[PDB]
């Protein structure tokens, strides 16, 4: 008879787990990311095929590439469940899972005989979701990473506070973000209302009239909104560039284009939120909109400070090689002018 504890997961399920935890699996969008942030990668005994098959957009897998070599626990990806026989064979002490319901968690736990803990990123429209922080704390307790959990959450909270502080009292310019991935890549018409990097900087997002979350808009409305600054999420950059080449007159009529105020940002939404990348993007956008309040911030160095803290490796360079990196975009050539704002 070994010592156990009872843990209340993000669905309010009480789960009994031995206190001695050494072997884990993390499945569903962003579950493995949180384990990476908690420095518990060496406990991971199986991995979704997704990590190797879809290699881009995720700092954690660039920081911990050895995870790709572990035995399969299933395909992964959105809407997939782990392979139960793989779980039974690997016998982790606990399975962490995201984006499932109680029925599903119960079924996996009962069929495998392995404790299942549901984690949650909660609302993706904020840097301070309490379910996300709770998830980090809870996995921290279960994994013996409690101090590290507090540190991760505090880092995120302080970054939010710092961005608010730096932006306090400045006039808010009009802005737009396009190119946002949403079940596939999209171009200029794919945006977001209540976009967290904008919201923390109180930027006047021209689509915020639409409410919150992902939006597809009529790009003719851009001609009326005429945002002072345009940010292109680099998951959609190729599509935007192709659109530009086909519709040069449309784009050249926008004041953002006229003034060279079109910039590339790194994608952060791949397999739910890459929190480091989202924060790095907010520092880059802040420097662009409010340069006097960011004179001490080199956005590329800051991205690597973030990644080094959360993931222990300076992966910005690899991200910039995948997507382009931070800088003004020259729409005719498709080049990113790195080190510009
Ligand atoms: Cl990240
Ligand atoms: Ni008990």
């Amino acid at each position: 008879i070994h010592h156990h504890h009872h843990h209340k997961d993000l669905l309010g399920r009480e789960v009994e787990i031995p206190s001695n935890v050494n072997r884990i699996v993390a499945v569903g969008p962003g579950a493995l990311r949180l384990i990476a942030y908690l420095k518990a990668t060496d406990m991971v005994v199986g991995v979704e095929d997704f990590e190797k098959l879809r290699p881009y957009g995720r700092p954690y897998i660039l920081a911990y590439p050895e995870l790709k070599k572990l035995p399969s626990v299933g395909p992964g990806g959105p809407g997939k469940l782990p392979d139960l026989e793989s779980l039974i064979t690997l016998q982790p002490d606990v399975v962490f899972i995201t984006y499932v319901d109680r029925k599903t968690a119960k079924d996996i736990q009962e069929k495998t005989g392995i404790p299942v803990v549901v984690l949650s990123y909660g609302n993706l429209g904020t840097f301070e979701d309490e379910d996300l922080f709770r998830s980090i704390e809870l996995a921290g307790k279960i994994l013996g990473r409690e101090e590290r959990a507090h540190e991760v959450v505090d880092f995120i909270r302080k970054a939010q506070e710092d961005l608010v502080t730096r932006s306090e009292g400045v006039e808010s310019p009009t802005v737009y973000v396009g190119g946002i991935g949403y079940k596939g890549a999209h171009g200029i018409d794919s945006t977001e209302a209540k976009y967290p990097p904008f919201v923390v900087l109180h930027a006047r997002n021209v689509v915020d009239e639409l409410g919150e979350g992902h939006k597809f808009i009529d790009p003719e409305k851009l001609l009326v909104w005429n945002p002072e600054y345009i940010f292109i999420d680099e998951n959609g950059l190729s599509l935007v560039l192709d659109d530009y080449s086909k519709h040069r007159e449309f784009y050249e009529s926008l004041s953002a284009v006229k003034r060279g105020k079109v910039y590339g940002i790194l994608p952060y939404n791949y397999y739910t939120t890459n929190i480091g990348t989202a924060l790095a993007d907010a520092y880059f956008i802040g420097k662009v909109l409010y340069p006097e309040r960011f004179t001490d911030i080199d956005p590329e160095e800051k991205a690597d400070e973030i990644y080094e803290f959360l993931l222990g490796k300076r992966v910005y360079g690899e991200m910039a090689e995948q997507f382009g990196g931070f800088g003004k975009i020259d729409l005719p050539s498709g080049r990113i002018l790195r080190g510009t704002w």
